[PDB]
C-alpha cells in the first residue's frame, strides 16, 4: 500500500539524451536511430524570437553549425530538416542506446514522464499530465528545452512530449515528437493565452478509487448521483464534464472496490460542495488529477 | 519555473537489480560488482515471519538454494552471508553496469529517490523522504523488498535505503546497504510502534522559499519571530524544533530571495496558526516537507 506520484524508470530515455548547440544557444535533443529531434527554435538568438522567420533563419545553417554532443564525444551531422516546430539532425552513427520506441501524440488528462535536462544531461524525472489547455505544470529552466515526455509499454518507449516553451505565466508549452504544438501555442516571444486550467474529473475519481484502495475511506458517503446531476456540480467548479467513456474507463477500479462509478461521483460532488474540512485523502488537502484510470491500476498491480 | 517532486534519473539504478528467490520467496536484488544485496527475510516463508531465527533458517541454505537472475540470465553464487538483516550473496561474476557507489545513513529529513521494482524489474520512481519516525511514506506492494534508495552526486550513486517491511499502519520500514534498520523495527510480523510522524520544519522552510522563486508570494507577511517563540509555535504542531544549523542551511536561499530566516519563520507561524483558507502553495494546499534546502538549490538551479 501507499500511493506515489510515481514516474516511469528513466534508464531507456537518460541513453538518448544529446547537447544540440547553434551558434550561441544550447539545448537538448532525443537521439533514435542516426536522428537527432530537438526545437527548432535551436537556430533563435533572443533578439529573433519576437517574431522568428524560422524558415529564412535555417537558411543561414549548414549542417557543420549544429554541433551535436553525446557524453562526451561529438556526432556528425550530414543532414538537416525542420518538420512542423522540431530539427531532425542526421547523423553518421545511430545511437547504439536506441530503445524500441513510437511517436504518440496524447490527450489532454493523460499522463506521462519527463526527464528534466541541461546540456545533455538528465537532472530529474517527474510524473505530470497534458492539462485540457494543453500546458503542462513541469519544473524547467532555461536550457531545458528538448527535454522529453514519455510513456513505457514494458520495453517500448512512447515519446509524447518535447519541451519547448515556457509561457509568461509560468506554465510550460511544447511539441509531439512531430514538432506539433500541444494547444495554440507557437514558438514566439509574444502574449499566449494558455486558456481556462480546469480539473481532468475522471482522474479525480481514479484517485478516488486508489484511496479506498489504499485504506482512505472517510470522504465514502451514502449517496448516489447521475451523470447529469454529477455534471451540473462538475461544470460549477471547473471540472471536465463526466461521460459514458470515463464511467467504463472507472469500470476495473469500481469492480475492484465494490463502489460504483455514480457512487463516487456523489461523494466527490460532496467534496466540492463542502471542501475537505481540514482533512486529507491519500496526504493530499486537494484533488489530485494526474493520475489516469491506467496510472492507478498500474501503481496498485506493480506493473514492470 | 515550476516546481515539482523530482526523483534522480534512475538508469544507474535500473543497472542493479536483480530477482533474488530462495525456496517460494521472490524479492529484489541489488547487484553491486560481485555481490547481490538483499533482504535476509528472502529465507522465510509466512508461517517463519512470525518469529525468524534467522540464524538457524540461514543454517538449512545452501548457495545453490538463492537463484539470482539478472535480466534472463542465472548469476552463479559462490558464497552467502548475512550481515545485519541484508543478506550478501556472492556471485561468480561482476556487474559489468555497476557505476561508481556509496553506501550512507542518511539522517531523518533527508531525501532520496525510490526505484520501486517487482522481481528484479524496475516498475517506477518516485521521491520520498526518511521521517522522523524513521518510516518511509512510499508505494510499495508484496515482491518490492529490496527495491533501494539512493542519491546522485554527478556520477555517483549513494544508496541509503532498502525496502524491507510494511507496517500494519501502512507506513514502509527499511535498512540503509549494511542492513541495519531506519529507526526500532525489526523484521519480524509482530505489533511495531511507528511513533510520532512530526513534520520537518527546515524542510518546509526550504518548499516556502522554492514558491518565493517561482512567484507565490501571497504568504508573505510584514512580520518577524525569534528562534525561540518560533518553536512554541513548532512543538505545538508537531513540528520538528528549528535550530541555528538549519537557520544556516536556510543561508543561500535566504540570499536568493532577500528573505531573512526568521522573517519566513514568521511566514510558516501565521500559516500553521491560521490555516491557507483555501488557498494553494506551488499547487499544494498542504505545507510540503519533502524537499530538503539543497533539493530546494539543485531544482531552481539545474545540477545534473
Ligand atoms: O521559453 C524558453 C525559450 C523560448 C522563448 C520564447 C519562445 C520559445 Cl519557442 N522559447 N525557454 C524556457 C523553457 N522552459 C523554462 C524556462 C525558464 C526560464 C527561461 C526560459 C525557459
Ligand atoms: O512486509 C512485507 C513482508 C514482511 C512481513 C513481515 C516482516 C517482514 Cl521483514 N517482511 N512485505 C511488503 C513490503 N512492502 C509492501 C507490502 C505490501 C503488501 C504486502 C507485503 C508488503
Amino acid at each position: 500500500s501507499g500511493f506515489r506520484k510515481m514516474a516511469f524508470p528513466s534508464g531507456k530515455v537518460e541513453g538518448c539524451m544529446v547537447q544540440v548547440t547553434c551558434g550561441t544557444t544550447t539545448l537538448n535533443g532525443l537521439w533514435l536511430d542516426d536522428v537527432v529531434y530537438c526545437p527548432r527554435h535551436v537556430i533563435c538568438t533572443s533578439e529573433d524570437m519576437l517574431n522568428p522567420n524560422y524558415e529564412d533563419l535555417l537558411i543561414r545553417k549548414s549542417n557543420h553549425n549544429f554541433l551535436v554532443q553525446a557524453g562526451n564525444v561529438q556526432l556528425r551531422v550530414i543532414g538537416h530538416s525542420m518538420q512542423n516546430c522540431v530539427l531532425k539532425l542526421k547523423v553518421d552513427t545511430a545511437n547504439p542506446k536506441t530503445p524500441k520506441y513510437k511517436f504518440v501524440r496524447i490527450q489532454p488528462g493523460q499522463t506521462f514522464s519527463v526527464l528534466a535536462c541541461y546540456n545533455g544531461s538528465p537532472s530529474g524525472v517527474y510524473q505530470c499530465a497534458m492539462r485540457p489547455n494543453f500546458t503542462i505544470k513541469g519544473s524547467f529552466l532555461n536550457g531545458s528545452c528538448g527535454s522529453v515526455g514519455f510513456n513505457i509499454d514494458y520495453d517500448c518507449v512512447s515519446f509524447c512530449y518535447m519541451h519547448h516553451m515556457e509561457l509568461p505565466t509560468g506554465v510550460h508549452a511544447g511539441t509531439d515528437l512531430e514538432g506539433n504544438f500541444y494547444g495554440p501555442f507557437v514558438d514566439r516571444q509574444t502574449a499566449q493565452a494558455a486558456g481556462t486550467d480546469t480539473t481532468i474529473t475522471v482522474n479525480v475519481l481514479a484517485w478516488l478509487y486508489a484511496a479506498v484502495i489504499n485504506g482512505d475511506r472517510w470522504f465514502l458517503n451514502r449517496f448516489t448521483t447521475t451523470l447529469n446531476d454529477f455534471n451540473l456540480v462538475a461544470m460549477k467548479y471547473n471540472y471536465e464534464p463526466l461521460t459514458q467513456d470515463h464511467v467504463d474507463i472507472l469500470g476495473p477500479l469500481s469492480a475492484q472496490t465494490g463502489i460504483a462509478v455514480l457512487d463516487m461521483c456523489a461523494s466527490l460532488k460532496e467534496l466540492l460542495q463542502n471542501g475537505m474540512n481540514g482533512r486529507t485523502i491519500l496526504g493530499s488537502a486537494l484533488l489530485e488529477d494526474e493520475f489516469t484510470p491506467f496510472d492507478v491500476v498500474r501503481q496498485c498491480s506493480g506493473v514492470t
